[PDB]
């Protein structure tokens, strides 16, 4: 996802917040 979940929330669906980076299915894509 690459996106940073600074506010805990992610902009990309499927990506889980793994502060400071969102990971979809555990993948930091």
């Amino acid at each position: 996802c690459g996106e940073t979940c600074f506010g805990g929330t992610c902009n990309t669906p499927g990506c889980s917040c793994t502060w400071p980076i969102c990971t979809r299915d555990g993948l930091p894509v």
